[PDB]
């Protein structure tokens, strides 16, 4: 599959069709590889957000009319336009995202997880039946969809995260709009037109570009019923007040600092690798990378010099040469952002094990390239403890025992994922029934739910009360209605009644 | 069983023991039969609040580490007690709230039913369990408390509605800490006491009473997870609002102007009976009280006249009185108010058939009484159509068929419940699949859902996206943990392992 | 798409390939609307039974260790030539089984519903998980495969029978072995081929041909744990009895004799339509179709003599003809025995209204065609009401009032299937919740239940206590397995832990 | 409370009354404790069967027609009885099965658990409800009750199975007629005091006394639907092959042989107490009873030394003295089959580490007394290891690692119940989901499935393919009904419709 090359600018979709942008505004589009521009995305205004809303308002009665079944059909052969055409897809993102290649595969695999489970709506939409609740008197309920949903979604994920949306709320019977991250848009066009290959009627899913304007208008918008953020913590706070505040249901997930914890006890050398590659995957632009690393007892000194030693081994460059496992950074801001957190770090006394600073990159000068970084003996004081780096940067903390992990993990802000380490059955179990966070794993790095699960975290982690996807995200985009029916005698209309 | 009598200080509940208030701030309770004061409540405020939050945090963790079945055990004490004294709290309720005795035993039996659901707790916690997701992995959810979680109830149910709340959480594992209406308080310290002689321990259940002032530091208190209200729609909005502000969960409940449906097909004679019932039962207090009669085509003339001669001979008077049917208003303020409902009803052009004002009730003339009131040609435009009024006024709107009927309802702001009179399956299966109301009723005037199905409107009656009691009031009261687990080989212990 | 032509000898299905037969012994399969041999079946002996279940005993803890997702990624793939080979499956079946082709792309799309079903079984098989029982003790459930399957199926559905078993078997982890009717075996080949196609292991699904003689090796056979089994009553006594003997799981399901009633309310034109439908469609070759027609107060005189005028103008031939409703039957044996019928009923005392004995078709004289035959007055005690004919014969019955007809209904032996049609809600839901049959229609001629809810009569229509598909099927494949669990103190192996 | 001393005959109950035998045979009724015969009980003959199950078919239809909440509210009228008179209930079972009275309070405390489960039933009588599956067509099931349902069970819990099987049965709606055994029939008496006590109907609940005629004719009895029982394998299978025989359902739950593995890292001390629990509790007079230790590696002579010493040191007498661990045998003649159970196990070849024949019991000379027995270098050969004992003899079976313990249990008869003791997760893992046994134990010797679970066994330990109470016991009452529905045009009744 030959390398992502366009130049076009990069517009809005509606009403089942490609349309450019009227406002005049634009941003530049980078290939993080190459440090340079390579295509423009128009910003879209309040009117054009007003017309994707008028259209998915209109298409909305007869896309709920329509049985649960035809409507799965319609998303089966959706799925299987996404698995033939994965590799583009992957060709697309590594383009704009910058990460591996291998990585954007992994990523399309898992939008296609949750469409294949989304696949089996009719029996996710069974209600309740009881018969003679009294004399002569039945009651059932069953669950309707709201209407038009709006999406809004990073940069890190532009097709798993609209995938933890958009599937869902289609099968549930609502029209949606899709705001994607303006850093990287394409993907979410290439979506849109596999939807309408797919058999989907005009206005069901609308797509658009922009910035905080467009969100504030989707916000601010009558007939916008539910609103789905992923984002940081401060942004999905504001949008989820914003959104309140005009009577929506909202859904907003925040950021993550997760915590691996070794117990002495633990199998060292698949420690390092979980360590490794949880830590430096996609240059740590996820939110269930693993960035503190909790060292307990006399484990450390087995820890620290076997992950310091695979930290700089690392092979960095350009995403779709096959050898490279990192690729660079987003943007340069991020990158600067990066180094001064870096700088802050050893300015507050953490000792700089491996430095990532000052990387060169033969054949990408130019590209936002850095190095993974590893620190030793970090406090819960330091601003590289409470703060999310969102980069290559890893820190060791070390504990005298299991309770003194759990208090310190317990004290933190976000509550997104934490793992643990061990071959101890009660340890385990204590672990998983007395942590608070949403997301756990027992010898796994990072524990992802399944499909039909679904995906969420506890205290600042999300902004709401329900998770996305699952049977979490189908309750989410359905509302319920309860019905109670009797009847009385018949024998007025004849003898034979 | 005699009248309720008692002149002692109505005080809070906190540590399985009443207190008396301290803050030296007192309103008056008032006996709406008599039209006098007969006791005072006092006013908690923020460190009384601060100790009643105190208190339940302490409480929190060993009650939420006991097993369902011994938290079930005690609410099963509890239903028993419950059962043992139903009518000295019926005889409470109408000595505060003013409503007829037998349907203050209504409402105590309908709380009983949803304590009998929470009692069945350990078969509602279920969670989800999946083996080998992936080769050697699990995957498996499980639900958790909250912490500290706060109610907030309206005058109409004094019992009803804090057992919509109460034993679902605490059955849930959670602690919590009530502020009853002020306008009659004794019925909660009375369940509080019950519960504390059904072993419950000390803090889990504590009582403020108080108005905005307690409400604003209950929504201010960092220590406070969670958030239910019920009341009218500016001040759920307000709480939805500031509570959503500091971060908590929100639920809170609305107004509603209930319609019914009179089809040319229905039975006169039960649509008569439902008409009277549902429209001067409990003198229109409630939030399923039917307000706008629908009559479609030439069944007007044979509705108008029948339920106007039964509305000229209710029985009003002291709500003790066994011959009684109906009691008098809440407030003198509020007998004011509806009868400047009445005057601007009057003064827009609606036809007045039946005038309940100036009602002098004899050995009663102090009481805050009035009369039923039936009005004839009320128009959408019109306010006593658009407004909730809260009292025994009743409008009759008259359209031409069924999708005049259906278009009216779907325009209103409120959704809380509707109901449809015939004897046609298709016209009812339209109506109850087509109208954009939370609960529907088919031939049932009061559409009220089973304990195991849960109660809630759409639009403007709702704040939120779940519902109370029911699988709906279990979700909201607990938070879900996934846990994925894997381990690797355990050869290295020994060559027996 | 061409008319299905094939001299070739019809073998069984080992090891992903076909094989061809070994016992010497054959049986002649016949064109029906030729009314001559075309090809030949082997049927099979003990030692290819015994070959067959050794090659799935063999292959059934791989396929049961695979993850289930995986398993229904093949199913998925399977569906997705299903799609693809639809036409010819049909052709096949109408050359074998003699009905028009549009019913055979009807069962081929009914089948496709089932798989699509069983695509989503990673939702289906969850557990339940229970938390802290008693302190530190934790309790699950899940479901395991049982093995070895079995199933039996008649000659009407060549391909939707096989469909409501084997894929939902194969989804749960089991293997299976097929014993397909003799009269049209091709198309079961073509569906072993398919799954060869999808990926599926080889010995995961094997084919054998034969008679009683391999059906009694199959029930006699220990490494089988369960049967399933659709045919006439008789035959699924036998095999029950014969299975349990044994000590194996058994499913059994029987025949039918179905009633429709037509109220005095009812829409004439849609019952008439209903009756001709449902009594003539495939030549009254299905267990749902319709043979008695209860007639309730003066309809009668309108029902009789348009549904006789509609019975004689049905045009009957060849089913690749695109203007033949209804083909021929599938042997002259059964042809005789329903003339037998037809001459019994006749005799007893029933009007004969419409005779379609002595057909005779143009270009297929030698074809085992029949006329569509109208029976009236038919009484309780004649043998053409208790005994099924499985024939184009329909007979009449007239009662009085809705209570005579339930009465009617709810003697005879048979509780597959019953339909009402009428306008009335009440009449609707006392018919509903007051007949004793297993699947109910209001206005439905044919109520097959979805996917997502199983097939299943009551009373000597089924042996056993499990349904057919649905959450049912999925329960009779998988067996229950509970674990308890709990740990001691960990501070043994170390003060950190 | 004093100990239960009664001589009056033991006779059946109908219509809500205890009756007196009508046939003439009677049956001795032992006390364990002294020896001798103290009372007689009536064994009902053809007449007495046919009267109980036509006054069963008499009740049905009323109690069918009541709402499932009042049927709960008559079970929890029985819980509250039955929470009342627990003690008198264990002196009866004391007196005449000879259990220690502690072993009897928890008996009867475990069939409170049950009876608080059925409480629940209208959350679990919840049907399926689905929209829209074609356009205008809506599809729902729902669980109806079979009719009049057979229970019979064994002497060791007179209480506790009653309570597995009637309180569900009552729930979903059906009638009881229970045949209990004739060793200790009063209990079953008793209870059915309670249920009427309760508010029951007459006719519901109906107890017949007697052996195998009894059970014959109840078993070809034409107006029963359903059989459960409990006892051991080769009656089990003769039940269900001959309640097969008439149409049928059937549930029989048959022996056990039920081993406990012991690893290296277990704890010793917690092993050994469970061991001494397990195995000599109730006289090993229980399905769930350990009967084989399988000791791995070098732990075993860390094992049985210390069991045989706790073996010598039981305190062994009459049940009603508060330091007795031990009880009599039931009858002489099961004492005498344990005896030669012994001497076989000595003859061939296994060591008598521990000899409990030839005990005398200081005032109880007469009793049914036995000390504890155990052996040691038990081969999976001997007659000892395959066939069920029933009494207090533990042999120990030496294996080298955890694969050829798992062999060992696999090749095994019985399915029943299995425990694992170690602190290893991944070993706890594969035990758990490698072991083919229904009922898995990991560190709990005991493994009996909470009230909401269910209780099953796997192999030649349960004849059907449902389990007792709990979801599938509720699913093995009831049978499912689906009704699909779909309306006309009303236009025709009025421009209105
Ligand atoms: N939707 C439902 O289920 C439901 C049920 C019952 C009643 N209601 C509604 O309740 C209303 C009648 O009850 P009410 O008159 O007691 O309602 P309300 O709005 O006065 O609510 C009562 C509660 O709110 C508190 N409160 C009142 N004003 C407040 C303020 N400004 N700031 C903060 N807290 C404040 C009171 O102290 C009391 O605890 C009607 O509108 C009726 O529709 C709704």
């Amino acid at each position: 599959v030959p390398a992502y090359t366009s130049d076009a600018d990069v517009g809005h979709y509606l009403d089942g069709a490609p349309v450019a942008g009227r406002s005049g505004r634009f941003q530049d589009v980078f290939n993080p590889a190459l440090g340079r521009a390579v295509r423009r995305v128009a910003l879209a205004g309040n009117d054009e957000v007003e017309r994707a809303v008028a259209s998915a308002r209109a298409a909305f009665p007869a896309w709920a009319d329509t049985p649960p079944i035809r409507r799965a059909r319609v998303l089966h052969r959706f799925l299987q336009l996404m698995n033939e055409h994965r590799d583009t897809l992957a060709a697309i993102i590594t383009a704009e995202h910058g990460k591996v290649f291998s990585d954007a595969q992994g990523e399309v695999a898992r939008g296609i997880d949750i469409i294949e489970f989304a696949c089996g709506v009719p029996q996710l939409l069974k209600g309740d039946f009881t018969d003679q609740v009294s004399t002569g008197i039945d009651n059932w309920t069953m669950r309707q969809p709201l209407g038009v949903v709006a999406g809004i979604t990073p940069f890190n994920f532009p097709c798993m995260v609209p995938c933890w949306m958009f599937p869902v709320a289609l099968a549930t019977g609502n029209t949606f709009v899709l705001k994607p991250s303006e850093r990287d848009p394409s993907a979410a066009l290439f979506i849109a037109d596999l939807l309408t290959q797919a058999g989907l009627p005009a206005g069901v899913f609308n797509v658009v570009q922009g910035d905080k304007g467009a969100v504030d208008a989707l916000l601010d918008h009558p007939d916008v019923q539910a609103v789905s953020f992923v984002g940081s913590t401060p942004i999905a706070a504001y949008v989820q007040q914003r959104a309140v505040q005009s009577g929506k249901r909202v859904q907003a997930l925040g950021g993550a600092k997760n915590h691996l914890v070794v117990m002495p006890d633990a199998n060292i050398d698949q420690a390092v690798d979980a360590l490794i590659g949880a830590a430096y995957g996609s240059a740590g632009e996820r939110c269930m990378a693993i960035s503190i690393a909790v060292l307990v007892g006399d484990v450390a000194d087995k820890i620290v010099p076997a992950v310091a030693e695979r930290a700089r081994k690392l092979v960095i460059g350009d995403g779709m040469s096959p050898e490279v496992e990192m690729g660079p950074i987003v943007t340069g801001e991020a990158l600067k952002r990066i180094e001064g957190y870096i700088e802050q770090g050893v300015n507050e006394g953490a000792q700089l094990v491996v430095d990532g600073r000052g990387l060169r990159v033969p054949g990408r000068e130019a590209g936002f390239f850095t190095g993974g970084t590893l620190f030793d003996h970090v406090k819960p004081d330091m601003r590289i403890y409470k703060e999310e780096i969102f980069g290559p940067v890893l820190g060791c903390v070390r504990v005298k025992d299991f309770g003194e992990a759990v208090d310190l993990i317990n004290a933190h802000e976000f509550g997104n994922g934490v793992s643990c380490f061990t071959s101890d059955g009660g340890i385990a179990r204590e672990f998983a029934r007395r942590i608070q966070v949403g997301m756990v794993g027992i010898n796994v790095p990072i524990p992802v739910p399944m499909a039909w699960h679904g995906f969420g975290g506890w205290k600042k982690s999300l902004f709401g009360d329900m998770h996305a996807y699952g049977e979490e995200g189908v309750r989410f985009y359905t509302r319920q209605k309860s019905v109670m029916q009797r009847w009385s005698s018949s024998i007025g209309k004849g003898a034979e009644f």
